[PDB]
């Protein structure tokens, strides 16, 4: 996601955790706010522009060397890469946090937790082709752009309507509230299924294999000759939305439930 994306997926986390959790977060932060998570939420799109960052751009990512929309699927061994990948980062980060939470590393691994978690849910984030569809220009909105820019940034800043820190706190609590008692009230109650705080990447992989279906079911379900050649803010940006609002939910949600666990220091 773009920075609105990033930021409400932190602000939903913040609904969902437990007091101590919120504690654990801020005092590894340094930041006693209201906006701890959202704070540092983009923190790593900025890190991986940074001489010392730039090993960490893989780190968004899982390139699944699938076949969209005919066929998608998501590997860990096959897609990861030699350079690691976003599960690889969550098995890394969430370990340092687990076994030394108050060290030096603590504090840029929960700002990586943060971010990554929102990444593994942009469905873009979890497929190669053409660099996760950064080289398939499109037009949106009269505008040249590129399928993953709408993805992370248009699409997502259309629906909240802005992109401000304010905006992005009204967009989660507008989500959190489906969660809570709306459209995703039921389902969410399966959305932490899975989840392994000893086994950080068959967790991760579960989040990342159901954001990559919706590559094919989605994203490119019209086809390419479609997506090259139609103002995607149309049509294809009302399909968008439903999908892309719930898997920013369910980052938020798990993101939490991730949270609760690292705090809760396992043994
Ligand atoms: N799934 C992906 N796999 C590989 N590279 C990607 C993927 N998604 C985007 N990119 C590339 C496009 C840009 O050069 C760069 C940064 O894109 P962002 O910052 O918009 S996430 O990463
Ligand atoms: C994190 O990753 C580094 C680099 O791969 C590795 O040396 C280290 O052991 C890992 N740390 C944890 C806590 O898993
Ligand atoms: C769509 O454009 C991409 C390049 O952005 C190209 O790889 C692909 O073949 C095009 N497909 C069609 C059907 O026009
Ligand atoms: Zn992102
Ligand atoms: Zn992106
Ligand atoms: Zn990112």
């Amino acid at each position: 996601w773009g920075n609105l994306g990033h930021e409400t997926v932190a602000y939903i986390a913040q609904s969902f955790v437990a007091s101590s959790t919120e504690s654990f977060c801020q005092n590894i932060l340094g930041d006693d706010s209201t906006s701890y998570l959202a704070n540092v939420a983009t923190w790593a799109d900025t890190y991986k522009y940074t001489d010392a960052g730039e090993f960490s751009k893989p780190y968004h990512f899982i390139d699944a060397q699938d076949n969209p929309p005919q066929s998608c699927g998501v590997d860990y061994d096959r897609d990861c890469g030699s350079a690691g990948c976003s599960i690889s980062a969550i098995q890394n980060y969430t370990n340092i946090l687990l076994e030394s939470p108050n060290g030096s590393e603590a504090l840029n691994a929960l700002k990586f937790v943060v971010h990554i978690i929102g990444d593994i849910h942009q469905p873009l984030h979890d497929e190669n082709l053409e660099a996760g569809g950064n080289g398939i220009d499109v037009t949106y909105d009269g505008e040249t752009t590129n399928l993953h820019h709408i993805w992370d940034t248009n699409m997502p800043e259309e629906a909240a309507g802005g992109y401000s820190l304010s905006v992005a706190k009204t967009y989660a609590d507008l989500l959190t509230e489906r969660i809570k008692t709306g459209t995703y009230s039921s389902k969410k109650d399966s959305w932490t299924d899975g989840i392994d705080i000893k086994d950080p990447v068959s967790t991760s992989m579960i989040w990342a294999a159901d954001a990559n279906t919706y590559v094919c079911s989605t994203v490119l379900d019209d086809g390419l000759a479609y997506i090259n050649s139609t103002d995607l803010s149309g049509e294809y940006y009302d399909k968008s939305q439903p999908v892309f609002e719930e898997l920013i939910a369910k980052a938020g949600y798990r993101l939490a439930a991730w949270l609760d666990l690292i705090a809760s220091q396992p043994s």
